């Protein structure tokens, strides 16, 4: 009928590439009929529709400025000021792709940091500034090739590729597509999308990109894609080639109130109709910093922000005060809630197993409880707490060192065969291939034995070797932003990560006194209420 | 047919966007020919008769005023002085931003909570406050966009989506949609009920939100949509992002017997037409909640209610002697039978192997009697109903602690390798998950070692840890709900959640007698009944 | 010839609506010719043909009273006592609230039961009792609206609606309207008859009921539906509300006698034509129960008595010798053939391995048997036969409470280490498959180890908690009367439910012995003919 009519002009009201007009006047060939009844025709219909929507062989223009792109990258989250340096250098990468029209066997930029700290914003970035589209494709949850690749072309209701479905979405084939939480595929069920994605995400195999609910393979040349994910080692190990590591670290506490002043709660004020009537002084945000979100991102922030302008809207329609309110420290709790963090967590009044220990997540930064019970027994030890074996030999390390050196620290004659170790660790193991917690469990263990108060805010971290030497570790850098952001003034660490050190701004300095030691009787020297 | 020319008129008559007029004077261009019309005349008359009937062009009056709504949201259930807050906080945003400035990006207010505590209630006492046409839509069980959307458009058959009916019903363009219970909606069937919801969530996609019986896209702009969950934990994520959750738990008894008294002991003997001749005291209702029902919410209050006001009829229309009844607590069971439940905790005789935790199910908050065996065997231990390992790491810290302790409890000096453990949990599926039942199975536990009874009457919760300390547990409103309607009337909650214990409402804290702790051996001097 | 004159003066002599008038006066419009054939004009001639029967406000004088309806239902079956209690209610509240029409939108009246039972008798107890005129319509299996709701007259097959068979076979506007089977009414076609009997169902959209055939559409004012189902959960959700649990449950032995003496089979002789010539005493009525059906309601009885008056008339033809043939439970199988099933399930051989639970299907009560085989291995168990996790996990609380008392009962004192066990459930499809045969399963498992004979004759239901308890079960009276069919006379219940044996009629307690328990060592006292 007419809808045959439109199903049917639509093979040249779109203008088809080669196989693509051949399949589909083999679809008109199954047609001439009912558009309906029949499942042959439904089945027909949503196949139709599926390759005579997806845009054929059209993009958007391109720049190839780097200032444009420099002042609008110098706007995003108060700017970043050295990984943008980064992004200019991949951008000067897009300078040289001048033979084969792609430059594979080279970066594809994916971007590694904790949730939410303007790695979309970075997206939106260069999105705006070179005149592209943006669109979002999160990988959480995937482990099927029929998400990715497509589903058998025998049934109505199997399903084209997400990939395809955001293709279709945007009108070009030149988007800015956001691979985010790369890290989180899988392999249960239906194979492993990881090799669909790979094909996807080479120089040549995009432009003839294998679909099975399009019985054409699909051309996926021109995209700008962009990848972010949280890890940065598990991630497809073949994939993690071809790449840029571009680390944006967390931020400090000075960084988020110029970020609050200038960026977030002007938009926070305007998203609740309160333009000149509601403003916030300085120590109040710090106030909203230091006690009502304890992350390394910038989204909880916002949303506090957020319940303070939206209260304002409450208290100004029901009676107008004033032309300028002033919202001090005082009263954020009459806006906000109880105040859900201690800004002195130095009211701890040390533990007597407990240590505390550095960490890191694939969110970024922590701190951490390393919870040991000694108990009595015939000798034995378990740990628990999801934890992998790297933490129970790195446990084992700093219990051969602890069998050496009995009657220097108080310790009996023996505890390989009498006591009995329960070991809590709050995370299993490191998404670096490694036990980064040798002396944090060390002087856990030792202070339980010994039972001696192990003391709180001295945050801490480092290995026990086999040898039971202190050996220098990775990613120093957020765990010192970790222990930054949650006041800790105390570093234990190997001496030879002081190279690391140069790599680190000077507020952070300001506070962590550092302890660059060497061995395990060192740390429980400067670490125990005992002075061994 | 001179109805053909009504429909020709009625047409021609109503204001349309052209594009609408173009296909409808297209339809009749391609009508009037086949007068024995098999389907063609048939299903072109349906169409160009659903385009007649959906209201295009309706205009319907607003409120300006958070005011009046407070003078309206205080006559339909009760206050309930916490979520009265925060709908006058969303609609304080709503108010000042009206006028479309360019801020249109808002949260469309889910309300999270127990079947029928006044959900559909509260919709209609907003849509009295606004004078707009109250509408819902129930979502339980879709799964195909034959629903949400137009499935047939080619034979009269497969109709629109639920939408175009709902938009037809009300004759004005600007209902209010209560899109009940969406987190029940899932992809059943082959078909995607997921994505449909993020278009008609997203206010920047459905001003051409369109169907497929229809071929103009509709102008769904100034639908005050509002949805309604029972949990939060099932929402797809691409719906729980853009989304304002307003959560409304339970109520206490004392607010049941004010909501009977009010609203629903005169609309039931409104409903049974026995008015000014039953008469209820307030006993009568107070046994009534207390004695045959459990549930949180209202639901089976009034089918008791009715069956009280319907017995009534049937004891008057067998003879008619009185000016006016009178019930009281003596006589509910002549009118309802034999009680389904019981009076109070305080005689339910203390065993020796038990716990009351108090847990959240999305259907109402309940007691968990956590039933723990100690048979005489090995030494290992079993864990059984629907349990993964945290409630094994739950059992082994409160199996460490007292391995500590066996002194401290009469226990035997050695039983790791004496007594095999048998755990029983009768919810494992509390989808609320957490270690929130730590001192519970910490209870039980020494209770069924020590021979030494656990206490009913008396709930409790939190978690432990292994060196034996009681860490704060989230949802404290949550769980003293529970508590309280369940019948318990003596609460052990840890000691770091007193400073939480104050943001509660008065009315919860009112029977309640809480015995804040901070370490297991207090719970086991508490709820121990004799001396060890 | 005269026929239009016949008919232009019926349609003026029967009282129409002014619409009904316009509709009348478009079909008289295409008359005027005196030749048969006629294609078009026989449709109009057949379509005048309906239109000249469908009643227009004839009314039957209905009686309100609900003294008169139960001096009615008193002749009826032997008597229910409960479901003629609820439509005393029922009716008395539509004796108060008609007329004063404010309060309307009144359920409908589920009649939920085993196919045989007295449904369409209540309907014409009902009907009898308001003096209106009962005809019934089955509306199980319809998958077409167009069946329920009109259908075209364009092609032929020009047949209204069934409701408009059921309309036209009543003379009157006020009948009472019967729906059996509402729920086997299935969706899988176009049109949805679900949507269909919603709008019957609706009280505000009956006065213009919808025919595609009939072209105003037709009141449906006054006409008391009522409707019948045999499981309530599988009724779509929202027809489900608006319904009114009336539950009629299956009979009895001595309610089958009564009901076949008083009733039953004075029909089922003067149907035969035969009058006065046969004897029947009470044995031969029991034998046909006992020993012939197997059925909850009285379908059985009717159709094996008329066939034994049927050839009682048959041996009457060869001969009117006496009129007196006096037949009893001896000389029975003369006339029915075979009897097809066993004397005796009482006397059911009290061996080791067997357990015999109470159960109910939806189309009458049965028993359980369940086995376990005691072999020698590894100590795990095995459940084949519909045996998911709840009916494991209470044969596992079976086994763990055997483990504590391994000393009175004969077992090895460690046997779980020692013995596999093939527990064998035949029926898990049967419904029900969650907890309820706890003690059951206690039973089997005690005699299947202790190799001590687990009785036949005595019968048990319940559940087991884990430090060895019975807990209550749901539907006491449904369970008992499957035990009152199958020919049991002892039942162990729990000690919980005894309150709700004063809810039961008097008669199935005499019948019946009921051993009520609370633990599981009274059951093991119970049910072991040796105990060691």
């Amino acid at each position: 009928l007419s809808d045959l009519e439109a199903l049917r002009k639509k093979i040249e009201e779109v203008g088809m590439p080669e196989a693509v007009k051949t399949k589909a006047l083999k679809e008109l060939d199954r047609l001439e009929r009912m558009q309906q009844g029949s499942p042959e025709a439904t089945v027909a219909r949503t196949y139709l529709d599926w390759l005579t929507e997806v845009p054929w062989s059209k993009a958007d223009p391109e720049v190839l400025d780097i200032n444009h792109t420099r002042q609008v990258l110098d706007e995003d989250h108060y700017g970043l000021k050295d990984v943008k340096e980064r992004i200019l250098e991949y951008l000067a990468v897009r300078q040289l792709t001048q033979g084969l029209d792609v430059r594979n066997k080279a970066p594809i930029l994916v971007l590694v940091g904790p949730p939410g700290v303007g790695k979309t914003s970075l997206g939106r970035s260069i999105a705006r500034s070179m005149n592209r589209k943006f669109h979002r494709i999160s990988l959480g949850g995937v482990r099927d090739e029929a998400e990715i690749r497509g589903h058998r072309r025998t049934y109505i209701g199997a399903m084209p590729g997400k990939l395809i479905h955001a293709m279709k979405q945007v009108g070009v084939i030149n988007p800015v597509i956001l691979l985010d939480e790369i890290d989180k595929m899988s392999s249960d069920w239906r194979g492993d999308p990881a090799s669909a994605m790979l094909e996807v995400l080479d120089p040549e195999q995009n432009n003839t990109f294998t679909d099975h609910y399009l019985d054409v393979p699909y051309d996926l040349s021109k995209v700008f894609f962009i990848t972010t994910a949280n890890t940065l080692q598990t991630i497809p190990r073949p994939l993690l080639d071809r790449m840029e590591v571009i680390e944006i670290p967390g931020y400090t506490n000075m960084e988020k109130q110029a970020i609050a002043r200038q960026y977030l709660w002007p938009k926070q004020v305007r998203e609740s109709g309160m333009e000149g009537r509601i403003e916030v002084t300085d120590a109040a945000i710090l106030r909203v910093i230091s006690e009502y979100t304890r992350e390394a991102g910038v989204r909880g922030l916002e949303r506090e922000l957020g319940k303070i302008a939206r209260k304002g809207a409450k208290f100004w329609l029901e009676g107008a005060w004033e032309g300028l309110r002033t919202i001090d420290a005082s009263d954020i709790p009459t806006y906000l809630g109880i105040p859900r963090y201690r800004p002195d967590k130095a009211e701890t009044e040390p533990q007597v197993g407990t240590a505390q220990g550095l960490a890191w997540t694939p969110v970024g930064g922590t701190l951490l409880t390393i919870e040991v019970a000694a108990v009595p027994g015939s000798g034995k030890l378990s740990l628990t707490g999801q934890l992998g074996e790297v933490m129970k030999e790195s446990a084992q390390a700093a219990l051969t060192y602890l069998r050496a050196h009995t009657q220097d620290y108080g310790l009996p004659e023996d505890f390989y065969n009498k006591v009995d170790l329960h070991v809590h660790v709050p995370d299993g193991a490191t998404p670096k291939d490694g036990p980064s917690a040798g002396i944090t469990m060390a002087t856990a263990i030792a202070s339980a034995l010994s039972r001696r108060p192990a003391r709180m805010d001295i945050a801490m971290t480092g290995e026990v070797s086999l040898r039971g030497k202190v050996m220098p570790i990775g990613g120093v850098k957020e765990k010192l932003l970790a222990a930054h952001q949650a006041g800790i003034h105390k570093i234990v660490l190997p001496k030879d990560n002081e190279a690391q050190l140069e790599e680190l701004p000077k507020e952070v300095l300001e506070g962590l006194e550092i302890k660059l030691v060497e061995d395990v009787g060192e740390v429980l020297e400067y670490l125990l209420l005992p002075e061994p």
